[PDB]
């Protein structure tokens, strides 16, 4: 039931850029895209997998707590800003990548298959090493199924505790006013050819909700910021953003 | 024991600021304040005692969820802000106090004294009606209490279950940015003398973590900026916002 608005293409053709915006209202029932085709192919997850991977880390008990510091061994890291000890928010804030390599190593392949499986992530296809499959290795997932487990999320009706998904909840809020919350996660996914660019969240807006998914391919770095700006001209278009 | 910084005063002097500012790093075992005899004078804490009574709303049940809408009936409101549908985040961050009121009716006299005990909610005296003890009642706490009860909630180690503390904790966010994350709650006491502000809360900013509560006495309206603006001088200067 998801319906196509092309004129959403404009903002994709104004910044020369081929990719996908899903945008559902209340629920995933509501849904309209700039291309139902693109909406539902699969895309390496990237870093938008540490959503699904904290959850995880959590109900495996590997990370403790909402509180647990992820302490930097000193040794080189690929970023600086990784460079660190970091708080679970701080490290899904900076994607700091071997946080979450690490996570996923004590989590083993045999609960990480399981879980996917739970939550219907993708094609559920984590081959490529346990450390190394959401971010050049077979695991993909789309637009509408990024949009169908982050409401999963929001409603906390994932296969997880109520209190694990509220603490990857908080560690996700990307903006705050008082009646405007923003939960978001971005993802460069450079070990794909296309490489993908994700933007994924949610807004919370007055009462009501709105789910939302993009994706583009990227040839580098310097198209990373469309991963919000166009999301965000389409939202506006929509009346979301403003009054 | 909480120390006296007599510096912060400065920030205090140019707007002729009667108040205190307290600060914890970590816990509230490592405090300063700029005035040691105000820092645990207990004040109406008006607005912020939407923090424990949220709390105390899910753990009764009387609040269902944190998906809750409380809807507005369309009969006048003292605020025009608070004249619509709002969520639990929503009730909280507008202040909407009709809403807080039919919660505190609800929860009732025999259990809001009860979790006011567990909580160690300053002077724990709900007496002058249900739905107003914290607006015009003899209900009053200090900013080291303010403090003491934020890093429970903080810690999950209030009497409460932590899923209803982390309720609470998402619908205090009030700041998040890329390097720290602000979870706070204003209050304006219109309903006692001298008038009192307030701004309570704490900043998490690398892997530390800092409560905080400020109050004052408010002169005049113009001048409730301040209840934010001077601790948010204080904790910038210190590094801890920024
Ligand atoms: C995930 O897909 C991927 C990440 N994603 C990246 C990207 O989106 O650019 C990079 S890491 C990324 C680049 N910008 C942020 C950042 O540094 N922001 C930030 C936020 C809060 C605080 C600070 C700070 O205090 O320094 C910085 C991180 C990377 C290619 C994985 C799979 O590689």
């Amino acid at each position: 039931s998801i319906t196509e608005n092309t004129s959403w293409n404009k903002e994709f053709s104004a910044e020369a850029v081929n990719g996908v915006f899903v945008l559902c209202k209340s629920s995933s029932k509501s849904c309209a895209t700039n291309d139902l085709a693109r909406a539902s192919k699969e895309y390496l997850p990237a870093s938008t997998f540490k959503i699904p991977n904290a959850i995880i880390g959590l109900e495996t008990g590997v990370i403790k707590n909402e509180h647990q510091v992820f302490k930097w061994d000193g040794k080189p890291r690929a970023m600086k800003q990784w460079e660190r000890d970091l708080t679970l928010r701080g490290a899904i804030q900076v994607s700091a990548v071997p946080v979450f390599q690490q996570i996923a190593r004590e989590v083993g392949e045999v609960r990480m298959q399981k879980y996917l499986k739970k939550f219907s992530y993708g094609n559920q296809n984590i081959s490529g090493g346990i450390d190394k499959f959401w971010l050049e290795g077979q695991l993909r997932i789309s637009a509408v199924n990024q949009v169908e487990f982050l409401e999963s999320l929001y409603l906390n009706k994932l296969s997880a505790s109520k209190e694990n998904q509220l603490i990857v909840k908080e560690a996700l809020v990307t903006e705050a006013a008082p009646e405007y919350l923003v939960h978001s996660k971005t993802g460069w996914g450079m070990g794909v050819t296309p490489q993908v660019g994700w933007w994924v969240g949610w807004v919370e807006k007055e009462t009501e909700v709105y789910f939302f998914a993009f994706n583009m391919d990227i040839d580098n770095e310097s198209k990373l910021p469309l991963r919000k700006s166009i999301p965000t001209k389409i939202m506006e278009s929509e009346g979301i953003i403003g009054g």
